[PDB]
């Protein structure tokens, strides 16, 4: 119903809008590394998320490094499975080229261009697809001006060759926090969004003001990843500050994907160790994080 209702997404004055030009806010889950927790990504779990949680977007996090796509490109089959399930279930899907320890997106540029050429040729005609070309650029020597913008200026045309209009999300500096730098030197492609990522246990008002600065420059922002834990992963979850972030995003209608759908024993994980990979979870199978996120998505679902 989601995609059938909104169809082709586009950006209008920094806002994500549907084919009728009305505002659209996507809320959903991100998988964790597909090379580690790919079993949680399948038609049945995605359907359960759609039907029981109300998600309208699913994020496929395909690490490049850490035993990911660069060493074992077969993980790409798992990306296709998710994309096809999203098309079948009528929801949106983010193909995330998940850089992290490979902190400069230019490390695997050639591979990135080949991967997105293949994905855009396969799925470029479906409105469900959203491309995320560089999860989290990071490190003091990786900046918008010298490394990220040029990277995007080379990858975008590869995608645009096959898919002229689907949304493309571009990572920003300092683990996708430096949206203000990107907002002061924006890409020309009309259908682009800058990624902003945060941890509720760590980030607060200063980063919210930064996001507002970027929004005030006409930039579109997609919170393609955010956790309820502290970046340190200590102290549990911080649902009080998480709720402050939820409200802030609702005011600005920002779309988001929560990190992450896995049973790993870490505070940000939505499931408890042992949870069923195909969904149909009981309340006891969800973590405090998963319980809160599920409620945030349900409470605004139609
Ligand atoms: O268990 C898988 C893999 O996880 C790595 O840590 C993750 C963390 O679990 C996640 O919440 C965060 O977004 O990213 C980090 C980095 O990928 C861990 O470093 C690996 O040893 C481990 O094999
Ligand atoms: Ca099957
Ligand atoms: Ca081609
Ligand atoms: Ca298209
Ligand atoms: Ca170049
Ligand atoms: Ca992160």
């Amino acid at each position: 119903s989601v995609v059938e209702e909104h169809g082709q997404l586009s950006i209008s004055n920094g806002e994500l809008v549907n084919e009728r030009g009305e505002q659209v806010q996507l809320k959903g889950m991100s998988s964790h590394g597909l090379q580690w927790y790919g079993q949680f990504v399948n038609y049945e779990s995605m359907k359960w998320l759609r039907d029981d949680w109300g998600i309208n977007v699913f994020r496929a996090a395909m690490y490049t490094s850490s035993g990911g796509y660069i060493d074992d490109p077969s993980v790409k089959e798992k990306v296709k499975e998710a994309v096809e399930a999203a098309i079948d279930l009528d929801i949106y899907v983010i193909i995330d080229w998940h850089i992290l320890s490979d902190n400069d997106p230019n490390i695997y540029k050639e591979e990135a261009k080949d991967f997105f050429d293949e994905m855009s040729e396969l799925y470029g005609d479906y409105p469900n697809v959203i491309y995320e070309i560089a999860n989290e650029p990071n490190g003091s020597d990786v900046t918008w001006g010298n490394q990220i913008k040029p990277y995007a200026e080379e990858v975008i045309p590869i995608i645009r060759n096959n898919d002229p209009n689907n949304i493309i999300i571009v990572g920003t500096g300092t683990w996708s926090q430096d949206v203000h730098h990107a907002a002061d030197n924006q890409l020309a492609d009309p259908n682009v969004m800058y990624a902003f990522h945060f941890y509720a246990g760590t980030h607060g008002q200063n980063l919210r003001d930064q996001v507002d600065y970027a929004l005030d420059q006409g930039a579109a922002i997609f919170v393609s990843e955010w956790g309820t834990s502290a970046a340190t992963g200590d102290g549990g979850v911080f649902l009080d500050e998480a709720q402050v972030w939820i409200d802030f995003m609702d005011e600005r209608n920002l779309s988001w994907a929560n990190w992450s759908l896995t049973h790993k024993d870490e505070s940000s994980a939505a499931l408890m160790p042992g949870a069923n990979p195909t969904g149909g979870w009981t309340e006891a199978e969800l973590s405090p994080s998963g319980t809160f996120v599920r409620e945030k998505i349900r409470e605004s679902a139609s």
